[PDB]
């Protein structure tokens, strides 16, 4: 519904931090 | 690069909570 949106990736500070530790 | 800064420790609400549970 928006005009002019572009693709990208938004970095999530929690995901790698809590995936490296939990393993 | 700052004048007047002082030492201290900033408490992180996530670290102890996710370290006690994950163990
Ligand atoms: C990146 O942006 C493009 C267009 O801005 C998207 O391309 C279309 O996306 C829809 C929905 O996913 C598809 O139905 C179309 O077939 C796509 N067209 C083309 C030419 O690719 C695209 O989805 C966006 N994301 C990625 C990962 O490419
Ligand atoms: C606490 O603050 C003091 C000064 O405000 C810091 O002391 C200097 O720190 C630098 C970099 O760590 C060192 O190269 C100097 O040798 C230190 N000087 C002295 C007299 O200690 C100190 O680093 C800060 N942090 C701690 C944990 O003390």
């Amino acid at each position: 519904v928006v005009i002019g949106i572009v693709n990208n990736t938004v970095y999530d500070p929690l995901q790698p931090e809590l995936d490296s530790f939990k393993e």
